[PDB]
């Protein structure tokens, strides 16, 4: 029915990213001052959370994706999109 979004932001420009859950796929629009464009992340997920930090210049990003009672965390660390430790609890 509806997509479900999540977003984040740094700096002052900002830069800011917007995570997109729609029929099971999360996708990705991007701004860093001069329009809007599509980030790399694809994943699978019917839900979406996301939060980021900044150490010194560097972005960090962790995107949270839930299918069911599944949730798998992707990390954005300046080098592509990897899988996180993260992991449900009992
Ligand atoms: O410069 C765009 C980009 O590299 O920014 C960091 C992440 O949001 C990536 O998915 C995205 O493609
Ligand atoms: O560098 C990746 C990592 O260690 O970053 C901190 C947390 O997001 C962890 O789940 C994740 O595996």
């Amino acid at each position: 029915s509806s997509v479900q979004t999540a977003a984040t932001s740094w700096g002052t420009v900002p830069s800011i990213r917007v995570y997109t859950a729609n029929n099971g796929k999360i996708t990705e629009r991007c701004w860093d001052g001069k329009g809007w464009y599509t980030g790399a992340f694809n994943e699978p997920g019917d839900n979406v959370s996301v939060t980021s930090w900044l150490v010194g210049s560097a972005i960090h990003i962790r995107v949270y994706a839930s299918t069911g009672t599944t949730t798998t965390e992707w990390c954005w660390d300046g080098n592509g999109w990897t899988k996180g430790a993260y992991t449900a609890t009992n």
